[PDB]
């Protein structure tokens, strides 16, 4: 089997991407944030504290003839950015782009943190990291991909995120028309539960490539590119007037600037992030200070190849017995 679904930016900055997901019988379609940095499929629901729901579409398990309470199971997740959610668990039928999993754990939120409430466009998350990170207790549950894997034509999914435009998540096949050149594959460590890999270096603009190992995670659920302070300083030094602002929480730059590209290495291959992908717009409405899309990972504890990086590539998440990641230009 295969599946193919369009993923759409939630706003004009590509702060996140939402993908429609069918849950239950009859289908209830929710727009979920596909997150290769976590492993829980959770949704706003009829059980979510009413004051914490503000415009989201909810899953109502009582209206699904295929929903079953997973007795005794609870979940609670805290993301690295400080957001969180928790609740109980149903199993139900879940379909993405025509690919159906029966008995998928659907984690129903009883509580969500303010950042989720305040984003009316995201109805929940669909985790695509390794199932070892799933938070369901006392019986850990599998991700949608893990459940689908054996049925797929090939045990892969691909992320093709758009810049200020829709893109595609495919399951079970590689669309050879969706990228240019070849896909370069690189090793993955699953030791921390992530799609963790080592970039071979970077360049800023038309500058020389610096060969250096940068361990990080391919994370569709993180907006920005978080890299070591040395790398990030080298990038922003090429933008007149750019500075790190402790009050704002990162590098800012004059909105009048033209940003240089940023290149990262995948083996001997190179992925170029155009400068415009690194612009996250005014820090507050009407400001002429703009927020940078490349930020320091210092104090995160890990480097994160978030959407800023991934949207410059066609990315293969290869879930074969020994997982790997593939990157192609597009």
């Amino acid at each position: 089997s295969t599946g193919s679904a369009t993923t759409t930016p939630i706003d004009s900055l590509d702060d996140a991407y939402i993908t429609p997901v069918q849950i239950g019988t009859p289908a209830q379609t929710l727009n979920l944030d596909f997150d290769t940095g976590s492993s829980d499929l959770w949704v706003f629901s009829s059980e979510t504290t009413a004051s914490e729901v503000d415009g989201q579409t909810i899953y109502t398990p009582s209206k699904s003839t295929t929903a079953k309470l997973l007795s005794g199971a609870t979940w609670s997740i805290s993301y690295g950015d400080g957001s969180s959610s928790s609740g109980d668990v149903y199993t139900d039928t879940v379909s993405v782009g025509g690919l159906t999993v029966t008995g998928q754990a659907v984690e129903s939120a009883k509580k969500v943190s303010s950042s989720f409430t305040e984003d009316s466009t995201i109805d929940g998350l669909l985790g695509l990291a390794f199932s070892t990170l799933n938070t369901v207790s006392p019986t850990q549950q599998k991700t949608f991909f893990d459940n689908a894997k054996a049925s797929l034509d090939s045990p892969v999914f691909t992320a093709d995120l758009g810049y200020h435009a829709p893109g595609t998540y495919n399951f079970g096949f590689i669309d050879t028309t969706a990228y240019t050149g070849s896909i370069t594959y690189t090793a993955v460590s699953t030791k921390q539960g992530f799609w963790e890999w080592t970039s071979t270096g970077y360049a800023v603009g038309s500058g020389t490539f610096k060969s250096t190992s940068i361990d990080g995670i391919a994370d569709t659920g993180t907006t920005l590119l978080y890299l070591p302070a040395t790398v990030v300083s080298a990038y922003w030094a090429q933008v007149s007037g750019a500075k790190s602002s402790s009050s704002v929480g990162g590098y800012v730059f004059p909105c009048s600037a033209t940003l240089p590209s940023f290149t990262f290495g995948v083996g001997s291959a190179r992925i170029v992030i155009p400068g415009d992908y690194i612009d996250f717009g005014p820090i507050s409405t009407g400001s002429s200070s703009c927020f940078g899309g490349i930020q320091s990972s210092a104090g995160i504890g890990i480097n994160i190849f978030g959407d800023v990086a991934l949207k410059a590539a066609f990315v293969v998440f290869n879930g074969a017995t020994t997982p790997t990641l593939g990157f192609a230009s597009k």
